[PDB]
């Protein structure tokens, strides 16, 4: 690790997982031995994907998440470095496995069957976050996971900001992506709150407009709540009460939407960290995520 | 030392294992109980079991340099498996499999990523000093090349007294027509239940009686059949059977067939009768079925 200039990096806190994806002619019957058509090992995880996009956008970025020493972590660290991501804040654990998932894709109907990673590896704790020198960062994005610990991380960032002039305050964003009640306390933290379409629909909202008007009462004073809604584009709502919208920028052909939400989040964060307005950041998020949907992976998103 | 090692020729594959409570239905998401990496491949698993049984053993197979091969080589060396005969390739990736093991019944589902890594050739085998080995086991893969390897061993044996002859075993594990020429080679032929069922046989007894005509004169044909135990048939025409030794809780059968094969080979290499070797094979493979991996078999 070398010298990182003060207030230069965007940190994403969350999951990194090894996804082993196998394409098969037909779903294997239990207890059978089959050969796949093709296989690929990929680095996944919401915060992990957002770091890849931030590096491709030209932002110095860092990932913070748990990993256990071993060959799975070696593959993931080499893949983070292949995408220019700084991994010096990784919380190395002495117990548990580095997450790894198995995804079987049936080439005859596109069905995806997933065997998700085990929960043995401890999540990043508030005590792990206390050890991080914050001066390095201009923005910290947190993927909502172990909410009670992440609330203490957010309170530490808020305390840091009270002693800084407006120019050296660290901007904060949070993502509430899973419909887990424990995560809903995270709406009250951060300057920017991203809420997924899946969370909005599980809370009874049928559109991004409904979700933002119905959930704005939960954010802290001054915060911007953002909700992307696939082909329907994305909306944002700030303290002035004006609903902002951008239409989607769909590709000529949709080929891969995995990580489109992480691409949208990273692109909104990047645009706002560059001093752009919320309307401009919302449009930029739709532009980059729409372009990504027409490409396999993140190469060529620009 | 001369005639001290057992050589296993075949594949070495990285098995990326997920242990689950139940097999996932198509298009669903389930969470695994635990994850692990295991050095797999049929010949490779048989070397693990031979080293655990206390037999000096060597592996011969293709590998490509890289971090996955570093894990596999370190695992072979940790078990004292001799890797000096490995055919290192400059092209192709290390094969890897996603293995889903059902913890409630030991069922193992494997999705193999077979890479364009070149197989061990007859020219690679020509370079092997055979004096080192008392037994050579071949996992059926590139049959036309492996037939030349077997012919080289047969030619070597014609110039040796009975005490210095190398015993040979072959495994016909996949129902691929190209592999059926391998039945006519070796002193011991292992035929899988899957091959037997694909050729119309519904039991180990049916398979041995129906396929014995394919083995060379004097050979022993062996067929394991999961909970139904295993059978063997030699030149005297007497069918031999062993009941299985199932554990009270079956938790992992990945590599049970390789454990059975290695244990039969070990017992026969120690001078035991075919009946005793068949029982020993069932005993060790049955013990393995009640454990995750191969540790604790001894
Ligand atoms: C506005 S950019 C954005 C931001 C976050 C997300 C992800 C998030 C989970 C969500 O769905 O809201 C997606 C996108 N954007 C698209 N997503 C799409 N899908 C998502 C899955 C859907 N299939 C059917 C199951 C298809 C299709 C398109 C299409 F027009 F090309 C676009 C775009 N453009
Ligand atoms: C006689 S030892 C042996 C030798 C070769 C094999 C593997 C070979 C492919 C075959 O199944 O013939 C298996 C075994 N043995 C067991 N396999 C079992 N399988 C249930 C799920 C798996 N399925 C059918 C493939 C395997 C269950 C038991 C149970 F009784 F504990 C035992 C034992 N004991």
């Amino acid at each position: 690790s070398g010298l990182v200039p003060r207030g230069s990096q965007i940190l994403c806190v969350g999951l990194v997982v090894l996804d082993v994806i196998s394409l098969v002619d037909k779903y294997p019957k239990e207890d059978s031995e089959i050969r796949c058509l093709s296989q690929r090992w990929q680095r996944g995880g919401n915060a992990s994907n957002s770091c890849t996009v931030l590096s491709l956008l030209g932002a110095p970025c860092a990932f913070m998440g748990s990993m256990a020493p071993g060959h799975v972590a070696d593959f993931l660290v080499a893949d983070f470095r292949r995408r220019g991501v700084d991994v010096s804040q990784v919380a190395w654990q002495s117990k548990g496995d580095t997450p790894s998932s198995c995804c079987i894709i049936n080439n005859s109907n596109g069905n995806r069957t997933i065997v998700l990673h085990d929960t043995s590896l401890p999540d990043v704790s508030a005590t792990d976050f206390e050890k991080v020198d914050l001066t390095q960062f201009k923005w910290i994005h947190i993927e909502g996971r172990n909410a009670s610990e992440q609330v203490k991380m957010l309170q530490r960032i808020d305390a840091h900001n009270t002693r800084q002039p407006p120019e050296q305050k660290i901007r904060v964003s949070v993502e509430v992506e899973k419909p887990r009640e424990e995560l809903f306390q995270l709406f009250g933290y951060g300057d920017v709150v991203f809420v997924s379409k899946d969370v909005a629909k599980h809370l009874g909202f049928q559109s991004a407009e409904e979700a933002l008007r119905g959930l704005y009462g939960r954010v802290r004073k001054g915060a911007v709540l953002v909700c992307a809604w696939a082909e329907e584009g994305a909306d944002a709502l700030g303290p002035d009460g004006k609903l902002l919208h951008s239409d989607a920028f769909p590709p000529p052909r949709v080929v891969d939407t995995l990580g489109a939400g992480d691409t949208f989040n990273a692109s909104v964060i990047f645009s706002l960290s560059q001093g752009r307005s919320v309307q401009e950041a919302l449009r930029f998020g739709c532009q980059v995520a729409g372009k990504k949907c027409g490409l396999q992976g993140f190469d060529g998103i620009v």
